[PDB]
């Protein structure tokens, strides 16, 4: 028993990073077979990041002037190109440690762990979530650029995210492994607010089935609701709406602890409506999100 | 920016993991070098547990009913033996994923991260602290014993906890990889209650920097107050007294920060004494104290 924010090893990817500098700037590569990937803002000064046209920017870079450096051996670079926000550099070298992997592009509301890195090496691994506005809080600082997303199944990684930026307000920004942006986000310093960060319901429950699981159950109530009923309160709490999808979707968690998911939305619109009178939920005075109802089957089942 | 509950990464820890099964009990074994490392409840029954004698146990077995496999091939066990409550299983081939490691002892405030495991298959990494009454709360179910605890320092990595056990409670105990126990537990199944899970007082503070580091500044308030002030509120709250050596500890966050620790105490007081009021510091509705002044440093200044 017990509950953490758990994130997936890391040692398969820890094995991909390399560093990539171009010029004077440095930041982490992604390397798969003999490509290396990495954000194409590699290719900028910070007065570049301004306004950059980087189709012109790129046109001023041969393949040796993309320095990539897996642990403190030189790779040659023998072909570049790029893909939407992502160079892709041609090396002469597979990487012997490549895993078996995938490319996926990640819907809002799904958990993915980071391997935050700096100068291709890896400082460390957490948990988080691409939120309802596209952005991630994570943790990462100047050199963080290139680190990626992903998620394992048995042997397969599949990665679904390359750190790009950092917003003005803190929260970051990225692309999947194809260079298309996750929001409305582009690689430039100009203004980009987010929109409303709401909270992920359907994982707001997988975490209340996860706290029943573990014998948190002072929440449960007497209580049932509809989905019409619930969405009108998660509306005014800035959820976000709960389908038939999201309750087919929690149909495991349901039946391995015999609360009917409405009735778990009862006790969530309790919650909501009461707050939590100074009382933790596994440890939280909070409702977390960042725990999809696979997160917590996977979990509590020990799958490895 | 941002700050995130962040483990170390896996990778090293991950080609160390085995699996060691004794007749019908299989459980996860650490081989560095040599020797694999495994509770030594492994030799029992479920039956055996309610009163093992584990010295008339191990009479019963020889090398060969150790069966340890590590990824899909078998190790040769030639030779056994029980130091405290681990066993050490001489193979005859040395690890040759063996990182640089040290066993050390934590003391209770300290965190490290842990690689649950099961069947010497890793599962996920997360980050914990030794509890000041000596247990974890950790995310574990049966199998998951010999998963271990760590910190790396650069390419050394320092082995602090093994895990061996849950408490009727639903908290975690295990060993130090000389497999003497962290606080007064035994492995065996009797009456083993916790004593007070008090806050780590100066994790707390060094997380409330690292919030003043990453903008959440709400908190900050116009008072100071003195060592023994502070810790009579500290008292009455369940948090650890805190200590000239603690204030010490914070003088780099103090220095980065330019706010007197004393400053933040009285702080700490005022959230203590007036609550949260319903907002959030890090994005957590209660005071964190599970990363320690040199993680909080760690992670802001990104140390890999
Ligand atoms: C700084 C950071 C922190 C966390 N994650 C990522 C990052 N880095 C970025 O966001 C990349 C980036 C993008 C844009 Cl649009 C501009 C710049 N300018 C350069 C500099 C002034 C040093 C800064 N900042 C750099
Ligand atoms: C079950 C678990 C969950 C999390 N972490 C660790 C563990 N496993 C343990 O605690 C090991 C352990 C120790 C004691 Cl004193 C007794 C037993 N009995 C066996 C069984 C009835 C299957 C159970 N439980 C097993």
């Amino acid at each position: 028993s017990g509950f953490r924010k758990m994130a997936f090893p890391s040692g398969k990817v820890e094995g991909c990073m390399v560093q990539v500098t171009c010029g004077t700037t440095t930041l982490n590569g992604l390397w798969l077979d003999d490509v290396v990937y990495c954000p194409r803002h590699v290719i900028c000064t910070s007065e570049d990041m301004l306004n950059p046209n980087y189709e012109d920017l790129l046109i001023r870079k041969s393949n040796h002037n993309f320095l990539v450096q897996a642990g403190n051996v030189q790779l040659r670079v023998i072909g570049h190109s790029m893909q939407n926000c992502v160079l892709k550099l041609k090396v002469d070298t597979a990487n012997p440690k490549t895993p078996k992997y995938k490319f996926v592009r990640i819907q809002p509301g799904q958990t993915f762990s980071v391997l935050a890195c700096y100068n291709g090496s890896p400082s460390g691994v957490y948990q988080c979530a691409m939120r309802p506005n596209f952005t991630i809080k994570g943790s990462f600082l100047n050199g963080s650029c290139g680190s990626v997303g992903f998620n394992i199944d048995y042997d397969c990684v599949s990665f679904c995210y390359m750190h790009h930026m950092e917003l003005p307000t803190g929260v970051h920004a990225g692309t999947d492994l194809e260079g298309n942006f996750y929001g409305p986000f582009v690689d430039r310093q100009t203004a980009q607010a987010a929109g409303t960060d709401t909270t992920i319901t359907v994982n707001v429950l997988a975490w209340l089935y996860a706290a029943v699981i573990n014998g948190d159950r002072w929440f449960l109530n007497r209580f049932t609701t509809t989905l019409n009923d619930f969405n009108l309160v998660a509306m005014k709490y800035n959820y976000e709406p709960l389908t038939q999808d999201h309750v087919d979707i929690l149909g495991p968690l349901s039946a391995q602890t015999g609360i009917a998911v409405l009735d778990m939305c009862a006790s969530l619109k309790e919650l909501l409506q009461n707050g939590m009178n100074g009382r933790t939920i596994l440890g939280s005075a909070l409702l977390e999100d960042e725990f999809t109802p696979f997160d917590v089957v996977r979990q509590c089942s020990g799958v490895t």
